[PDB]
């Protein structure tokens, strides 16, 4: 049976969510007691950091907080692809994927449409070999359960998400 450290692994864009929203929600989850990593570490250089990988592949589950500019890292969008590579294959227990929608289009997501597909436009030919899995790891964390926000009360509306997820871990965890 594999390792397990954590349950949720936060990947989000520091520059639109770092200090508020995620920040929030990364103190409502160990309210709950739910194990979670946010990287707050200075990291340098191309390749995802061996410390990342290796805290997906020890968490329960990863909650996505797709934020506008999330495409534009190419971090966050390598991070993604080996969540949903974890979510497809790694078995006792699974990997669950909890998307957040946070002020985005959960279409602009999937289809890689406004902001996202900008962001694609920004790449160049350098990284082209990394676009295809990019694009199938925006598409299906797209695809799943999750929770599109817009308007409303942010501290309520964190509340319920972390509920529904303690619930979600607690059932499996079993």
């Amino acid at each position: 049976a594999r390792t397990i450290t954590y349950d949720v692994f936060l990947s989000f864009r520091g520059e639109d969510t770092r200090f508020n929203f995620t920040d929030h929600l990364y103190s409502a989850l160990g309210r709950r007691g739910i194990r979670t990593f946010r990287d707050d570490k200075l990291r340098r250089g191309e390749a995802i950091a061996p410390e990342l990988l290796k805290a997906i592949e020890e968490s329960r589950s990863s909650v996505i907080v797709f934020s506008e500019n999330y495409a534009r890292s190419r971090w966050c969008l390598d991070e993604l692809v080996k969540i949903m590579e974890c979510h497809k294959d790694k078995k006792d227990p699974g990997h669950a994927v909890f998307p957040i929608f946070y002020h985005v289009d959960p279409s602009h997501v999937r289809k890689q449409e406004g902001s996202f597909g900008e962001a694609f436009a920004g790449y160049g030919e350098n990284l082209k070999d990394k676009i295809p899995r990019w694009r199938t790891a925006l598409t299906e964390a797209a695809n799943l359960s999750g929770w599109p926000l817009q308007d409303g009360y942010e501290s309520n509306q964190i509340k319920e998400i972390t509920d529904s997820i303690f619930r979600r871990l607690k059932c499996k965890r079993l």
